[PDB]
This record gives structure tokens, C-alpha cells and sequence, in this order.
């Protein structure tokens, strides 16, 4: 899951781009 925490979730072209940082197992943070 990703998610922007401002203006909804991650765009598009960011999910996919997935800068981002994020939790273990792993701009707009993408985790579990």
C-alpha cells in the first residue's frame, strides 16, 4: 500500500516509481 498522507493516496506515476521511504519488509511512504 502507498499512500501520500495529503491529497489522497500515491499517484500513478509514484506508485509505480516506488525518494519514497518505508517500514521493514520495505514523499509519499509505502508499507504493509
Amino acid at each position: 500500500v502507498c499512500y501520500k498522507e495529503g491529497t489522497g493516496p500515491c499517484s500513478e506515476s509514484e506508485e509505480k516509481a516506488c525518494s519514497c521511504r518505508g517500514d521493514m519488509q520495505f514523499k509519499c511512504r509505502c508499507s504493509l
